[PDB]
């Protein structure tokens, strides 16, 4: 007599049928259209509209956004409001979803701020990444949310594109490792990860946000599917969001060959898509596949929901509110509707939802649970060991805490340069570089403060001012770089360099910051030039002009205290770079990763500061090369790699060969982290395959003096390749590793060979 | 008694067979491998090897290269000792295929030289083209060469790639029309074509020649394959090129798809293919299918024979040498190359070869065969029908012949800048823009000329001459660009901005040319800007700053008097940009026919000439919009477009829509020649399209006040699109008839539907 659905005890699929017979039409429909507070919640006053939370419950009810900046309270009371009225004013109570940004904390105001994803990929560490995500999921789970909008495991393939930041860079398997932690410590909460953005979104054309990407299936399976396999297979992920483009003239919303046909047929996923927030609309208004004016919203529907598009995002027209017409009319089959509806409930079964419908913490537990020391350690670890040296000349680098030390630049206080996805006033909170420098040196040094420009001008007037800071101090610190702005600012149409919707024709540093360092440099003071960014920056004259160069990627809320660990010494930089760095915009794309018979090909030219030029071919006055490759970074220390030795050199698709190899710290004194990198090169192979791929890595702690024996292991399916059939096969023959301390410092090398 | 293969009257078909059947194993090997003139022929003295010919007949005699820079008679004579050598001492007396360069001129000194391809796609007169074409292959055809290495129907869509120039632009539609008429006019002799390079070539990874492709098969089939469809097929070329790249991870050489599938399978293609040159060599050394060192010839034979690629050119290591050993062995069926050399003698028989093995004119006919005044006209007719005019600010162009004219800059003199497929030391003859000029004032006018700058340098040393040339004059004339180099100069490596593996990573000016520019403009003397080049220049404060600007690419022989012609008015400026010309580098794909979601979004950045910033979304400090689009060109004349009218509303696949519109020219006194083109739109798609496609044009004289009725057919089965099962189709609904002055400068249109 009691509906089975309701027995916690009976398998998750008899309690998916259940349900699902249980339900009408409309109630279908409102399980795969997304709600949002804001249609119950006033966002000023926290008041509350019953006649809102009425309409949306039975329209748009299987989930909702929350991501306001609100008080705390708003966000709490509010989901509470939603949960209760599904419970006592609907036939079945089935639980919603609610949903939020996570990306690099929890995206509600005094929260935990980690640094960007595109900077803390660069810490090689997918075990301090997975300890974060536990705590973003510990701290969303304290007001009533249940499912996070991430991890992005988009590549960094177009560095003209501006969400580059939120990447874990450009290499598959750094990205899919991450993302892989990232899921499995969100998920440890039973807040569900949603994989973004399906797939093979960050190429576009000329860079422009939602631009088309050219490609094939063999770049598609080879390139961008394994990160969103590892993150939805591996670490199960309940929920995906598909993209904004298309790829190959198939909408990334519409396409059921990757929807449907590998994340289904091949795959095996058990669970739903999202569109992104309007990406239904552009079925028509962007890809003209339907009249846009007034928007088709029957066509908008067929297009993408049978394609494998279970539920639609809000922000755009609600196109699947013509569900119930379309079944009517015999235009949409019911099965498809119940294949859709089946994928959410799943999902919201297997978390638990329907045992434990609001996961709240009362509010006298908010300050124990959100931005606890736990976290703002954890932020200050993680963005530390994510810094990476570029460059160290003469010992320049680390600092003494004596003398006197100018800190210039307009990313060296004043605000906080944090990456997109912070909520709105984020900036005015946060540990700068100059406040860690301050800190660090307390009364042992002399700090000479000077902005030296505005990131936004050309113009020269604070030069004067900072030149004098230089004279009078024993070594400057320049801060320079990008900017992005948070979750109001940005959409209201501030000025940026980066960040979603805002894309850049150069890598070049913008305004007076270049000048800004030459006049630095031009006092004969040592100079030591802190990037500050989301992205590479093409300033090579840097390398060599400079006493030492330090790129940290948009930082965490202790971005100067992790800055300052670094700069005097209490943290020996060990952070490789996540994404390549070119000479110049006219040179990209710059992946490591590129196929054989890309990028090594003639000689290079040059142009001379004198403006003396040197012609050659590839480029007639430029280089392909990177400036800096992928997995690039130095150190204090200094490491010497023994040889590598492989346990086995014949083996099946079925083996693990495991990788060892020797590393001693040859420093006289400082201990140091090496982040030793594998690369698989498949030697011969039937059609033409990326030149090395990254295939695993371990970053280990090694005392001066001390020898460490590294062990990497190599899972032999996964160096495989897609054929002139489109099959996944490893081809019997020759596998080359390269073992070392980036994609070109290659220290040395191995063979082995599949039977 | 006789063999059937000798009978002219017998069929194509039984020729082959007959002729084939008494082949041995090793005669078969050598139809399928290029030899060259060198193998017998000292290239300094003329003088003959006999051993040499032997040996080059017998192991690589099916056809070889002549490109040398020779006299004529080493040339005649030599291709006749090969041809009577074949008659007199094999069995079977199989003609050789004599092949050469053609590109824009045959490729021999003293012949006639015309402006590059790039530059004669901007007449939109592809009937003048094929009297071009007819008069390259009498020049070709007199001294024994039977097949030319072109046309070129690659399209322009990598701007940075040194062989934009060797193109048509970046439109399949005019490219495949040029591409078409070019090879009508060339086998017009019986000189077989050889359209290349099949297929995807030229959208390299960064711009790197050679370098591989990212594209899927949707691209491939709308945009890269439509104009090898209508030089193939269409025109009936004897010959086909494969070439370099990778495209998505295939080798072109080795691609069953295109090369068999799509080549002969879909389309019927009868003739046959030739690798590029050493391409077979790069399946191991470039993409690394088989061991490279020493290299597995027999794995290079075994991918690229069976794939569809019947020949292998010169310039690699001959692994076709291996397919007696390799049809021994059982490892190659003897029809695989049974079928390939069937393709070789099919072309031989069609051409006539059997019947005319030597169709070189006696010596004393060649002066009333090569470098005739005819087409010496025809060279500069084309020319002047190629130049577009960009800017013309208050009636500066044309000018009068009178008063004093400043001629000034690195290309106004001393050296003709031609494009590259020119023979050795070509830059010393034709006509420079000083030398036109001088001739079209006579004792009229003062000429003033300063060279400025060399080309290659930033030296300033020779501003103060120009700027006293320019004070003196009425108006100043400064001849700026890009330059390549001759078939010697390329490959010993002199410097260049553009050519055959001279790739760019900036289009700005080069050197003190920008500042040369500037310096002349600060006098206040009218300046009129000549771009000499080989592709688009960045440079988009010349449009306001300037008096007038006029594009020139590549010139022909006659190059300074087509120039004059236009700048004194005796001819109205016709030409149509070929290719889209960005605003940077960093903006780059900037091609017009962009799928619908890319180019178009958000609001664009700018940077003020006094360094201040005003930031925008796409780009943040830039545009993504052309500076100029395909299509784009001004006139000394104005027109007025009337009403679009179709002839039909409501058509079939079979149908043609003749589009009309009535077009005035509205100046007071002059002639002018417009291009009306005709661009079309799919409103609605079941697969993302190009946003518009040019699907026809005409180029119509109008006298001063008169009005011409243009008509211009589309073939309705042309319009359609690659559907997501890869079929062709004409979908049922709107085509939206856009008809203009250029892509963007749309002056009307019209709707028709499909049934
Ligand atoms: O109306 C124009 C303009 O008016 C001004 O008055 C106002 O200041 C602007 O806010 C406004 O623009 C719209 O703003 C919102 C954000 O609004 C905040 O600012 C005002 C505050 O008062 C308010 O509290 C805030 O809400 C923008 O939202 C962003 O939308 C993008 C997608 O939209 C962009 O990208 C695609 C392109 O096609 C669009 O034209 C472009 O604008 C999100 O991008 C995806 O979003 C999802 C998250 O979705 C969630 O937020 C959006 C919501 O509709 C949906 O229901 C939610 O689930 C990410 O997870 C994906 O990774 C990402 O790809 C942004 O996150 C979102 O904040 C509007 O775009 C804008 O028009
Ligand atoms: O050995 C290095 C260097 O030594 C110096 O001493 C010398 O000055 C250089 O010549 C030399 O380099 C080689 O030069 C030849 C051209 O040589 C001329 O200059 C010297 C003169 O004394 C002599 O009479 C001349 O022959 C280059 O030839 C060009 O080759 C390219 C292809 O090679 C390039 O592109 C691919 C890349 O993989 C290579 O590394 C790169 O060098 C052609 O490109 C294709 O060629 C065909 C035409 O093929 C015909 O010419 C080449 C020949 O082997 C073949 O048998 C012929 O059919 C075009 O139709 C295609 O469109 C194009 O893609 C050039 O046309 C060709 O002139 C050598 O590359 C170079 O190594
Ligand atoms: C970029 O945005 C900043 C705001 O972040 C603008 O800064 C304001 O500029 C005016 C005059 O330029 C000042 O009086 C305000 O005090 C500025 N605010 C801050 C917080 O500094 C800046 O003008 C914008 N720059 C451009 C070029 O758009
Ligand atoms: C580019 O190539 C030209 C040759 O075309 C070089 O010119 C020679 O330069 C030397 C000294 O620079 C002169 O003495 C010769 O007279 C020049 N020849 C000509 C024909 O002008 C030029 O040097 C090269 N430039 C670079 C930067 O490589
Ligand atoms: O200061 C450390 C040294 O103690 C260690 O021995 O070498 C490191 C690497 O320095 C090289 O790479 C960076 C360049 O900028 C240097 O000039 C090189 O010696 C230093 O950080
Ligand atoms: O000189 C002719 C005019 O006679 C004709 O009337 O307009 C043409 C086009 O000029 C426009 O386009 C080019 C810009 O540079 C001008 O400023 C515009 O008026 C002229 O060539
Ligand atoms: C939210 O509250 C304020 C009143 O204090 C009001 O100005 C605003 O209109 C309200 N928003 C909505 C949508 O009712
Ligand atoms: C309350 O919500 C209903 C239904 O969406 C809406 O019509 C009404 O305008 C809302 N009132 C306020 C004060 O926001
Ligand atoms: C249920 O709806 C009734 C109004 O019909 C309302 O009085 C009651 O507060 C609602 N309860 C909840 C928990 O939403
Ligand atoms: C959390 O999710 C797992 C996996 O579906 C499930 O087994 C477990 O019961 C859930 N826990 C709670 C408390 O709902
Ligand atoms: C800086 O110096 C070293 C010279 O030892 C060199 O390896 C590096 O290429 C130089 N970097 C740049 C950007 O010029
Ligand atoms: C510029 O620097 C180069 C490289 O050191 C040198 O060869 C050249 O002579 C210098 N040029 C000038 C014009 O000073
Ligand atoms: C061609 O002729 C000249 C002799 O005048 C000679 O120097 C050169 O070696 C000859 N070439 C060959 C390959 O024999
Ligand atoms: C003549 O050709 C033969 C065969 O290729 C070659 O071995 C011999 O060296 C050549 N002699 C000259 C003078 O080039
Ligand atoms: C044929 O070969 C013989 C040498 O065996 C030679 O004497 C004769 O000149 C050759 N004839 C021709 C036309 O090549
Ligand atoms: C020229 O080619 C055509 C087409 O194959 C052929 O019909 C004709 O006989 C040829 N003419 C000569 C003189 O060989
Ligand atoms: C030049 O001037 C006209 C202003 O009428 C404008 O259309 C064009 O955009 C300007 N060109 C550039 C390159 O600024
Ligand atoms: C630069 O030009 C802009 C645009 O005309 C003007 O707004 C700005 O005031 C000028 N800037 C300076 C610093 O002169
Ligand atoms: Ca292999
Ligand atoms: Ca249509």
């Amino acid at each position: 007599e009691k509906p089975r659905y309701k027995d916690p005890s009976v398998p998750v699929e008899e309690r998916v049928t259940d349900l699902l017979g249980r339900m009408t039409l409309e109630e279908k429909m409102s399980q795969l259209i997304q709600g949002d507070i804001t249609n119950w919640m006033n966002e000023t006053t926290g008041e509350f509209n019953l006649t809102g939370l009425e309409w949306s419950t039975k329209m748009r009810g299987g989930m909702f956004y929350v991501g306001y900046p609100v008080p705390w309270d708003y966000i709490a009371d509010n989901v509470k409001k939603a949960q209760d009225y599904i419970l006592q004013n609907t036939t079945l109570g089935i639980p919603a979803i609610v949903q939020t940004e996570s990306l690099h904390g929890f995206l509600i105001g005094n929260a935990t701020i980690y640094n960007s994803p595109i900077g803390f990929a660069c810490s090689f560490n997918p075990e301090l990444i997975e300890k974060m995500a536990r705590l973003i999921g510990q701290e969303a789970s304290a007001l009533g949310v249940n499912h996070v909008m991430g991890p992005v495991v988009d590549l960094a393939r177009e560095l003209r594109f501006g969400r580059v930041e939120e990447t874990y860079g450009e290499d598959p398997f750094l990205a899919g490792e991450i993302g892989y932690h990232y899921t499995k410590g969100i998920q440890s909460h039973n807040i569900s990860a949603n994989v973004k953005h399906f797939v093979g979104f960050s190429q576009p054309e000329q860079g422009l946000n939602t631009a088309p990407v050219h490609g094939g299936e063999r770049y598609l399976r080879t390139t961008w599917l394994p990160s969103f396999k590892r993150a939805i297979m591996d670490a199960g992920a309940w929920s995906i969001m598909s993209a904004y483009h298309s790829y190959d003239g198939i909408p990334a919303v519409a396409d059921y060959h990757t929807l449907t046909e590998i994340l289904r047929e091949e795959w095996g996923y058990k669970y739903w898509v999202t569109s992104d927030a309007g990406a239904s609309d552009r079925v028509c208004t962007a890809f003209k596949l339907c009249r846009a004016d007034p928007i088709d919203k029957e066509a908008v529907t067929l297009a993408i929901l049978p394609a494998g598009n279970d539920v639609e995002m809000g922000g755009g027209s609600y196109n699947f509110e013509t569900i119930i017409d379309l079944v009517n009319a015999g235009k949409l089959d019911i099965e498809i509707v119940n294949t859709a509806v089946s994928r959410v409930l799943r999902a919201k079964f297997e978390m638990g939802l329907f045992e434990n419908p609001y996961n709240a913490a009362p509010a006298s537990e908010w300050n124990k649970l959100i931005h606890t020391q736990e976290a703002v350690d954890l932020a200050r670890e993680l963005d530390r060991e994510s810094i990476v040296l570029l460059e160290n000349h003469d010992n320049a680098l680390p600092l003494k805490k004596s003398g006197s030390i100018a800190v210039i630049g307009p990313m060296a206080h004043g605000f906080m340069n944090y990456g997109d996805y912070v909520v709105y006033e984020s900036q005015y909170r946060g540990v700068t570089p100059l406040d860690g420098i301050k800190a660090a040196v307390g009364d042992k040094a002399t700090i000479n403060y000077a902005q030296g420009c505005e990131r936004w001008s050309n113009d020269q007037s604070g030069f004067a001012e900072a030149v004098e800071a230089a004279k009078k101090s024993d070594v400057a610190v320049v801060v320079v770089g990008t900017w992005s702005r948070d979750q109001k600012e940005l959409w209201a149409g501030l000025n940026a360099t980066t960040g979603a919707h805002v894309d850049v024709n150069s890598l070049s540093l913008v305004g007076a910051q270049a000048p800004l360092i030459k006049a630095i440099i031009d006092t004969g003071v040592p100079t030591v030039v802190v990037l500050s960014s989301g992205k590479p920056i093409t300033e090579p004259w840097l390398s060599n002009n400079t006493a030492a160069l330090v790129q940290q990627f948009y930082p965490s809320e202790q971005g100067g205290n992790a800055l300052a660990d670094v700069l005097f010494g209490d943290y020996n930089p060990s952070g490789k770079l996540s994404v390549s760095f070119p000479h110049s915009v006219g040179d990209l794309p710059i992946y490591y990763d590129y196929l054989n018979s890309a990028r090594e090909i003639g000689d290079a030219g040059y142009i001379y500061s004198n403006g003396t030029l040197e012609f050659g071919h590839q480029y007639a006055l430029g280089n392909p090369k990177a400036w800096y490759p992928f997995g690039y970074g130095k150190s204090y220390s200094s490491f010497e790699y023994g040889a590598v030795k492989l346990d086995k050199t014949n083996v099946t698709e079925a083996d693990t060969v495991t990788v060892s190899v020797d590393v001693k710290n040859t420093d006289a004194t400082r201990e140091g982290t090496e982040v030793v990198q594998v690369y698989v090169v498949d030697e011969v192979a039937s059609v033409v395959v990326p030149n090395r791929l990254l295939k695993g890595f371990k970053k280990v702690v090694i005392p001066a003096g001390q020898t460490k024996t590294v062990e990497i292991p190599l899972k032999v399916q996964d160096l495989g390749l897609w054929n002139v059939r489109m099959k996944y096969v490893v081809e019997p023959g020759a596998f080359g590793v390269l073992v070392g301390s980036s994609s070109e410092d290659i220290r040395g090398n191995a063979t082995f060979y599949v039977q």
